């Protein structure tokens, strides 16, 4: 059957598709099953079909976005705006609401509008990937560096708009986002901050402007379609050194985190975003599961010791990067060695001390942590046939016992559902993103359903323990927002009220972050 | 005559006042003219009466705030929430809309709810002043320090809610704000961030929570009455050093700013928030105008030279503070001396090198920049009889030509309207707050009217040159929001839609930031 927007007939949708073609050109509207396969979730969750797009519209300009939104309002067509649509682990480009039209802004709105060397910023359209911006900075001999997530094929804008993160001192992308332009849900266009002052040169200099500060309301949001976004860019330091600390025992996690916090909270000596990855995460980056265990069910401890011995890695592997003059780097590395060396069996390696396969992750972090984008971690998806992943990322206090509690709770459910537990604590100043990647055979419908049921269990169990997730997959958005229900669901009620005011026809990404416009509430999707 | 809410009769207002007394206690409702005199703007702007409160209500609890908001909805009573109501320069405690009832949350909601040494944060009620928090930290021998504005008698919460700023590395108060509790305009209570997840310990560790990020919409805002707010607290460094650089000429401003930017953008060597204050600003802190000049009109060049000579200060005076191990401080100070020394006439002083009257401001900055609150700057108001100030604060790029353009533009109008121009550039990473404090005799109605007309001209003239203000006085809020009118007033229309959705009866601080609810729009008050 043809995927159609809810309540929209074949005739009405054909008519809307043609109005879209009038705006963007016939080449830039996709609506056949073969064309749309590329836009389904690449890592499907659940046995049954879900998150089916009805079309893809690729606008060239803000003016075209406004016209697309107005047409969607006339026809009642839901729109899922994306930048590059590489939100893999959280749905890809696929809409939360099946039948929605994807607005792929980044296909043609892909210009670097400004890179300012003096004030250190960029003004970007959504199609600028991290690779694109890196190539620009390299080609202009820029003194600036970008901040990228693990995979460079995503969007500087799009990643920020889901509050994604990277690993340099500028790792909080939303923090350094400065100014945006957005098409509101009925087609009006708005600039935030100093961009609201005509002729201001400070759109990318001063984020707040005047009055209530709105930009965060357009992140993890369905309140508009972003068409331009500014971001601050850090100056590249004169030198850097990355390092790996291997820790032998599962149980070391508690002491690692507790030693880490005093070294991190003042952004020195731990200047970048430390990451603490387990052996499964690192092994998946350089090898397939069957090299260590080709049997049924969870991997046995003998197979784990082999992974560690052969890759020369610990169960927990701490990656960091230091920046600045060589003397500062040496002083900070000495402090780090002296602190973590109090853990029995810890071993230290700089990026120049490992040329072996187990050191491939360290080399990859040394790129990433220096704003050099990479795709090396895509090899994690070769762990099993037809590999995909889902991201389960609860927030943790930077406390070793809390980390251990979360590790044990996730590992337990992981084992129960026969999914390997790849873990990476991504460490901020006062919080940790406990990244749980579950890699699975996306062609196997029982594996897909196990992933869905396992993660719904984990969302509930984590919440009963006081833990919430910072970001989540289409399939989990209602469940995750349901956990943030202090005061009889006060937060969601507030969001719904704003959603219905700005989007009275219920057009933009219905269900994003569990926020449904009035016409869709009380339904089973 | 008695001050009444718009459209509310004496009999209705009396009934509402008694309902307020039911909630908070009859002792905690003020409504006579003598009682309300203290809640008038202490630095009145304009000759005519403006911004008159009809009553003051002091709630003891969030539950009482909810009840007050419910009563106000029933009766159509506008409410102006304040914490400590010390917003001097911007209206004091006085409401934008005359006839509003001030809700002074800080009078009785004044508890430090938590200070966490390990993770470095505080959870505060609105009545905690900077002095209160400092005394707590001292009393408990805390390793943490606060970040305060120039005057310590304001509210850690209230200052943040107007996006006020201080001068340590944590000087962006809203940035370090983490979690809040707010009573929405119809009386519902909501927690943001991880506080929306019942049982989370991360309310003050991770600001975003899940879904659209709303906390900024409650700053410079009329979308609620905030009852609790968290804020991160920096660890106190092992050592510090403050310094003053004096520069001889008005025209040095261009070179000072251009030398400063490379030293600031990486947060080192200029680690704190530098301030660049002109001789009028520093002279007012230690002396009266008639010490230097008792004639008519703007101060002549020779009197300006006498201020410089006796106080041993420049026309421009640069104040900074360095932090960290003693060798790091000495290396950074050497970098700062080498850079700024290229300006002919520059002279350098650390806080150890001046014990004269001219050095009083340096010693005060050494307290403020180390989280030690002060009221010394209140002496600026003794510059002339019955002294008050208004804050005209355009944002400037950190560019010397732009700073000079703004200086010359403001000086030109200050001279025209016979107001001394006290200037302080408060310097962020990529932007400066160009603080123009105009000090005037508040008893002189012509001076008050000159201040109003001069600043209205400056708002328009600055906007014509592409500059907007970050914060403003009641009397200028409509004019300032009117300058942020890109896209035919798109930003204000967006704020108005949200305002009417959350506040359908138009109760909370109508006209704050130029944002009026439907029932008042177009009424010219
Ligand atoms: C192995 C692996 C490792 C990963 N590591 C990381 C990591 O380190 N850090 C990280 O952050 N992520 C990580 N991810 C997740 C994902 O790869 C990235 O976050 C990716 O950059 C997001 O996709 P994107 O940039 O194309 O954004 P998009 O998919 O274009 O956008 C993401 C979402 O933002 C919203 N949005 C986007 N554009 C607009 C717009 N114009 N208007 C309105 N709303 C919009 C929509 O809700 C959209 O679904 C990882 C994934 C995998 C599989
Ligand atoms: C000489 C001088 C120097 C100054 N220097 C500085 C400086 O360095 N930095 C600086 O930031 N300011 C400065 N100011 C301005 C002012 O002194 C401070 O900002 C002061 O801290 C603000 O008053 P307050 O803290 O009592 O906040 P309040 O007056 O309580 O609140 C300010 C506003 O925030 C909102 N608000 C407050 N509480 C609530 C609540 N509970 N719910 C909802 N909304 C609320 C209201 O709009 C209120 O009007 C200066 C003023 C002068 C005269
Ligand atoms: C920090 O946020 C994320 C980190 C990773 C991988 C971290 C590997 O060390 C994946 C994500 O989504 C799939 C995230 O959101
Ligand atoms: C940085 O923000 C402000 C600074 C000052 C005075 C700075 C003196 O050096 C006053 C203000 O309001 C009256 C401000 O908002």
């Amino acid at each position: 059957t043809r995927t159609l927007p809810p309540g929209v007939s074949d005739e009405r949708f054909d008519a809307a598709l043609q109005r879209f073609r009038d705006v963007v050109g016939d080449k830039w509207v996709l609506s056949t099953a073969d064309e749309l396969e590329a836009f389904r979730d690449p890592y499907p969750v659940g046995a049954a079909e879900a998150n089916l797009p009805s079309a893809v519209v690729s606008p060239e300009s803000t003016e075209q976005v406004q016209d697309i939104v107005r047409i969607a309002n006339e026809y009642g067509i839901p729109l899922h705006p994306v930048s590059t649509g590489k939100n893999n682990g959280y749905g890809g480009a696929a809409p939360r609401l099946s039948g929605s039209v994807i607005v792929k802004t980044g296909e043609r709105m892909n210009r670097i509008l400004e890179v300012n060397e003096k004030y250190g910023y960029a003004l970007l359209e959504p199609g600028v990937t991290y690779f694109d911006l890196y190539e620009y900075l390299q080609s202009h001999d820029s003194g600036l560096m970008l901040d990228c997530p693990e995979l460079g094929w995503g969007s500087v804008v799009g990643n920020t708009l889901d509050r994604g993160v990277g690993y340099t001192p500028y790792g909080d992308h939303f923090m350094w986002q400065t100014g945006l332009e957005v098409v509101l849900p009925q087609g009006e266009v708005m600039r935030t901050g100093m961009g609201a002052l005509p002729g201001s040169d400070a759109w990318q200099l001063f984020p707040y402007g005047f009055g209530p500060f709105p930009d965060g309301m357009f992140t993890q949001s369905n309140l508009g379609i972003v068409t331009k976004m500014g971001i601050a860019l850090m100056q590249r330091p004169p030198a850097s050194q990355s390092f790996l600390i291997t820790f032998d025992k599962e149980e070391d996690l508690e002491q690692i985190v507790d030693i880490m916090l005093p070294l991190r909270i003042n952004m020195a000596p731990l200047q970048n975003v430390p990451v603490l990855r387990n052996i499964f995460m690192d092994a998946a980056a350089v090898s397939k599961r069957t090299e260590w265990f080709d049997g049924d069910g969870p991997m046995p401890a003998e197979a784990i010791e082999r992974m560690k011995k052969d890759l020369d890695l610990g169960f927990w592997n701490f990656y960091g990067t230091l920046y600045g003059p060589p003397p500062l780097i040496e002083m900070y590395y000495g402090m780090i060695k002296e602190a973590f060396g109090k853990i029995p069996g810890a071993r230290f390696f700089t990026h120049e001390e490992r040329d072996d396969r187990g050191g491939h992750v360290l080399q990859d972090r040394h790129k990433i942590n220096n704003g050099i984008p990479s795709l090396d971690e895509l090899q994690q998806l070769d762990w099993v046939p037809n590999g995909g992943h889902i991201g389960f990322v609860p927030v943790s206090a930077p406390d070793g016992r809390e980390a251990m509690k979360q590790f044990e709770m996730v590992r337990n459910r992981a084992n129960e559902y026969n999914k390997d537990y790849m873990a990476s604590f991504v460490i901020g100043l006062r919080e940790m993103y406990h990244v749980c990647l579950f890699i699975y055979d996306t062609a196997d419908p029982e594996a897909r359903e196990e992933i869905l049921q396992m993660t719904k269990v984990l969302v509930r169990e984590a919440a009963e323990a006081g833990y919430g997730e910072y970001r989540t997959h289409n399939a989990l958005m209602d469940d995750v927002m349901a956990t943030f229900n202090w005061g009889d669901g006060a937060l969601l009620k507030f969001h719904e009220k704003i959603k219905d005011a700005l989007d009275p026809n219920g057009i933009i990404a219905p269900g994003k972050s569990g926020i449904w416009p009035q016409r869709f509430r009380g339904q089973n999707l």
